[PDB]
């Protein structure tokens, strides 16, 4: 396995203009270094190469560009109000992309060495972490098949690769624009017996149409549903949450459980983590159907509906589109109090306003 | 709108490779002297399609289809005939699923008659590839993908279809029946109701690897796909699973899973069901078929043979299935295997023009 202290470093001749924060369109906007690591089942890992952002070379016979052998990470360098550029539990994002490796059949690394080669390139790159407290560098850690063969196997030739790219704030006015969703049960995300945990690329292929669906009928997110009983499970790419009066008439912030379909978002884990600690509450991983939900909305028990992960620490949901219905949330005259309290602690961590075992100052 | 076969720009390889033996071919590992390409944008919609060189592919790194597998495939194959005349089988039905998959993948849609001419080009240009063989064939990759330099997960606005040609020999090196073992885990699903089985998006196949693995040192060949509480059979690794047997009513009975999300059309699939629909010889049933059923016929000596079909092994008889740690025999060679025979004999006869057919099409 590859190792940072082997790593070759070419910089860029001719630096990019970083773009105005406030303007960003998501990952559109690329820095000016890539990381590059070859393997090989011959000759095994290369050395990695901090590199100027390049086209990829690829055989038309790649099995990442066939059968979906891929798999990507999504993490966020932060500059803090002390101008210390810190990651968030990055070592949660390394574990969780060996594990999609391993489940891809994709050749396995050393995570530490992965993780001190990513810290490498963002401090090469590190003006492009944006100097404002509402944006962030985007990781992109991605991990092809390049096995120059259609045989359906195991790739003897592979990738991995780390992209960065600024995001500026996911709501322009710079606090929250609450979000409609499309609950069409014909789609589903993810299944038991299925790779909905990982982030592998297949997962994310078969939800554009879906998204489209979405887009044409004024929402824009899908909400994901599951099973016959309608289960709410993720909002679009986020991990959902539901602040309510539960049928036992207590206060409880509830989301779905870890069963094979959610995504284990490094928020959702923080924000279940920040719940229990503050006891204020009932905190439940449990199934929540569309009858729960509208149930509950006839008896005036729901407070808030949020979204949470890389995407949007706290997106907030105003309405649901359901059997030609729009069904009302009132999470935005609930406050948002918990969203804004939840937004509050986890920005304050991020940006370095409080210390924290979940950050990393920068290598 | 979409590409013209008539614009077709054609780059003539000056250096030719070695030919490799008919009898010596590993799937997918040789590639012709020339490939098609044809790029799109949202901007300005298809540019003209290239017949060029084999080459690399330039991609940006934040290609959608290295992140989010945005992208489809399909696989038809091109026969050298007793008659040395080069056959297509069926082609319009891959163009057909191709089409339908672009669709459900959000990549653009395009001319399937311009696709299938921009093909037969391809291959007339690289015909000598197309191995002097009775057992062996073309195979034919178009392939989808998307190119857009973004991350957001989003429909794609830059494009890329392409064709790879790859000699194939024959499916068993020996030319004849090598029956095969299933390894059935129901801890795997390849497809579920409201997913993308029924194309041939690529994110159906990267889940699959690890479950090949799996087979592999237990000692089977392929994966039997279970779905559901009940252990349903639904395919045979990348083959359609056809059952023949005496069904619960006592009914001589040819089944296969029906159409309802979780099936990949295979061609072979419409090939059989047609074949057997026209002799009427036998019930032809669309149905689920459950572990269950399987090992309560198995006790009752109701199976005749059960074989996987599609373009990668034309009928592909079943002498096994591993399930709950006990080797399930299934009586496939011992019952000829009659029907699989019929069935091989009589595709690849319209395959390599042994018998005139509606099925195959001389190339351009
Ligand atoms: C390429 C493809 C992709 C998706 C659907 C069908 C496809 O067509 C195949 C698949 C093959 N295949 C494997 O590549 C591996 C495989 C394993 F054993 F690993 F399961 N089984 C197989 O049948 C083939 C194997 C030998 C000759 C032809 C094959 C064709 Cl044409
Ligand atoms: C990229 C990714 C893939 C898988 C999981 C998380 C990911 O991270 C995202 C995803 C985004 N995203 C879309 O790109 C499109 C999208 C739609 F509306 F189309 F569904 N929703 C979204 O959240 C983001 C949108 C804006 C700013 C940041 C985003 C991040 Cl960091
Ligand atoms: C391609 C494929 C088949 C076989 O279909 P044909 O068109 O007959 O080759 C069967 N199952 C799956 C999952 C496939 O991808
Ligand atoms: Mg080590
Ligand atoms: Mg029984």
């Amino acid at each position: 396995t590859f190792k940072a202290k082997d790593l070759i470093v070419t910089p860029a001749t001719i630096l990019k203009e970083k773009p105005d924060p406030n303007n960003l369109v998501f990952g559109t906007v690329f820095t000016d270094h890539m990381l590059t690591v070859e393997w090989s089942s011959e000759f095994g890992w290369e050395k990695p190469h901090i590199k100027p952002l390049q086209n990829l070379s690829l055989h038309p016979g790649s099995s990442a560009l066939h059968y979906a052998v891929e798999l990507f990470e999504g993490l966020k360098a932060f500059r803090g109000v002390d101008n210390k550029i810190r990651l968030f539990q990055p070592n949660l994002n390394m574990d969780r992309m060996y594990r999609s490796a391993v489940r891809a059949t994709l050749p396995v690394f050393d995570k530490e060495e992965l993780l001190e080669c990513i810290q490498q390139l963002v401090k090469l790159d590190q003006e492009w972490v944006p100097y404002s407290t509402s944006a962030s560098l985007y990781i992109r850690p991605t991990f092809i098949g390049t096995e120059p063969s259609l045989g359906v196997k195991k790739p003897t030739k592979a990738l991995l690769f780390v992209l960065l790219s600024p995001v500026g704030p996911y709501f322009s006015s710079g606090t929250f624009n609450p979000v409609s969703l499309w609950a069409n049960p014909k789609y589903v995300r993810a299944w038991k017996g299925g790779t909905g945990d990982c982030k592998m690329g297949g997962n994310y292929g078969s939800s554009l149409f879906a998204q489209c669906e979405a887009v044409d009928n004024g929402c824009q997110q899908v909400l994901w549903l599951y099973g016959e009983d309608h289960q709410i499970t993720e909002v679009g790419t986020m991990n959902l949450f539901l602040y309510w009066i539960n049928e036992d008439g207590e206060e409880e912030l509830a989301t779905p459980p870890l069963d094979g379909i959610i995504l284990p978002g490094v928020t959702r884990r923080c924000i279940l983590d920040l719940a229990h600690q503050w006891g204020e509450f009932k905190v439940s991983e449990r199934y929540l159907t569309m009858d729960d939900l509208t149930t509950a909305l006839e008896g005036n028990r729901v407070r808030e509906m949020f979204g949470s992960g890389t995407a949007c620490v706290v997106c907030p949901v105003s309405d649901i589109l359901y059997k030609g219905e729009t069904i009302h949330i009132p999470t935005m005259e609930n406050g948002p109090k918990l969203a804004s309290r939840i937004l509050s602690k986890l920005t304050d961590i991020q940006y370095g306003r409080e210390e924290r075992d979940w950050t990393i100052v920068l290598s």
